[PDB]
């Protein structure tokens, strides 16, 4: 079973009209970077070229922007987070964004209180930014939630309560505590009349795609490809948005990712802009964390949790698959191709890492 | 992360009496480490400290002899098949190996990595080798043994009836047989070879009073019983039979070898092929910040012993009985790298042979 069949549905993207969004370009994300770059221990995360992976798999290049160097959140989500947080106090406090001194901020009355419904990271990266800020923060997580996941947010000084509830009810819950208690919702989600918050959280993503094109062109390198796993359609969105921007919709492969088991915002300019969607296998994010985690040849090694390694595990998935050569070129996958991959969090849940890729769990063979 | 059970059934060593082997011990280990010190390229292989590990895993140290590093070879036999091959050629032509710098031809059946160290030795030294390797096997293996120089002649057959052929034309022929396994009238040879490999356990035994630590516990694979037997010879004369907890592992023969396991073992341990592949993937994907080992599937059964054990629901138990506990120093040998290497990235990619289903 080194040939293996994996599946990895490849749709064109029947939206696709190739129209930018203004909203979330080059200059917003810049505004983002400008923002992260003030908070101490700030450095853009790195990106790792996975040479000997590509020879392999018959491309020119792999990069993946590892999110797991991310301050100390393990994960890329405090970008959006921590800026929506940082937009909303300049609102209440009237400061400009651009000029912000935290050390003002710190000494400006009551403390305010952010609630949000998380699954991990997003929540986290609230909690963290709440705890920089010196705010209130409550956390809200759904039934079956990693215990682990509970600790790294009560690990920063903030409440998290475990309903008996599924995500979308806890949402519900979040949002009605909210209205009774006069807290700010702080959601990484979009719906009617909710839209400020989400779209400084997107902007906020696209930090780490403004990082991105930096580093490639530090390298002498354009990106013909990029993955991005869709999760709400936040990341996808930002990011997607800033590198049309860069490259332009026509010269940019993009392929959006949707693990087998949302924000309208990003959900827009990935029907306007994505090339193609793949439904994907369980088992693909799995492979995907395994090739990250003990590397080919002589690459680095990244710790890739089950939502960040989807791309790549996509990539994996293909190259091993038996119809390898049709799969490539529907992805236009050849010798030329400079794919930018997005490992959005590393190992957030330890257990889980470590079944996956010591203990073998869902392995390709079924 | 979670718990699951694997196989592996610890027996106490009731044959245990401690006497030490006149065969392998320090001298003899010392003066094949001299030959192996003067050939080109030579470098004691790393000893890695999976401190993390450690910690996770409830012990001490556990520090892993990595044989991937064997010059060129990505594994270790190469210890005995070319001091083996040296002690031959210096009777031949009346040489002496203490100092050293017609032609032979050397005949042996192989799974892989004793195979191409004879194969690797015959190139060096300016002599044929013809090497015979079973039905099934890889042909990256065999490709290893081709790019050496040598004949590599893949029959039809099983291991045991592959021997045979190789017992028949070497008669046929007058060629030298180069075995790692003993049988009657047939010593010789296979004593040079675990005389060659108590190589890596001296250098273990440098690196391990350089770090300043003393082991409690060995782990050795069994695999024919020449790596263990030499490799625990040399062990138990250096720290005595009672002070070294010594795990022969075995995973689902050589007289000579197996003497001085009977002899000076603690514990035998029979082990599930998922454990072997445990340890692969444990190794290849290190916890916290330990260094990254590349260890194939005969490579890391002894590390695998350690995490299927760390991962037991009778965990408390078997390290009581394995005698594992926050002040154990294990030595553990990883014997080859990704020697078969589609093997090696379905055991670490793919999840062949998972813990579970």
């Amino acid at each position: 079973m080194s040939v293996f069949s994996l599946k990895i549905d490849i749709a064109d993207n029947k939206f696709f009209n190739g129209e930018t969004s203004p909203l979330f370009s080059q200059s917003q994300a810049k505004l983002a970077r400008q923002f992260h770059q003030k908070i101490a221990g700030y450095r853009p995360t790195p990106l790792c070229a996975l040479d000997d992976l590509a020879n392999l798999f018959g491309v020119k290049k792999i990069l993946v922007k590892d999110e797991s160097k991310r301050f100390g959140l393990n994960a890329f989500k405090m970008l959006g987070g921590a800026y929506a947080i940082a937009q909303l106090l300049c609102e209440k406090y009237h400061l400009d964004i651009e000029t912000l001194s935290f050390e003002h901020l710190k000494n400006a009355g009551e403390k305010m209180t952010f609630a949000t419904t998380t699954d991990g990271n997003h929540g986290r990266g609230v909690a963290w930014a709440a705890q920089q800020l010196g705010q209130n923060a409550v956390i809200y997580m759904p039934k079956g939630s990693a215990q682990e996941r509970v600790d790294a947010i009560l690990n920063l000084g903030a409440e998290c309560i475990v309903t008996d509830m599924n995500y979308d009810d806890t949402v519900r819950l979040t949002m009605q505590h909210a209205q009774q208690h006069g807290w700010e919702v702080v959601q990484d989600t979009a719906w009617e009349g909710y839209t400020k918050i989400p779209t400084w959280i997107m902007q906020g993503y696209a930090t780490l795609a403004d990082e991105a094109v930096e580093q490639m062109r530090e390298m002498g390198v354009t990106p013909t490809h990029v993955l991005l796993q869709a999760g709400v359609g936040a990341m996808a969105g930002g990011v997607l948005g800033y590198l049309v921007d860069v490259y332009s919709p026509q010269n940019l492969h993009s392929i959006i990712v949707e693990p087998d088991k949302p924000n309208p915002l990003g959900w827009e300019i990935l029907r306007n802009c994505a090339t193609q969607f793949i439904s994907c296998q369980d088992s693909v994010a799995a492979l995907g964390m395994r090739v990250l985690g003990n590397p080919y040849g002589n690459d680095p090694r990244i710790i890739s949790g089950e939502s960040g390694a989807v791309g790549l595990g996509v990539l994996a998935a293909v190259h091993y698959h038996p119809q390898r050569q049709s799969l490539m070129e529907k992805l236009a996958l050849n010798k030329d191709a400079v794919v930018l991959v997005i490992s959005t969090e590393g190992d957030t849940d330890v257990k889980h890492y470590r079944e996956v890729v010591w203990e073998g769990k869902h392995a390709v063979a079924p």
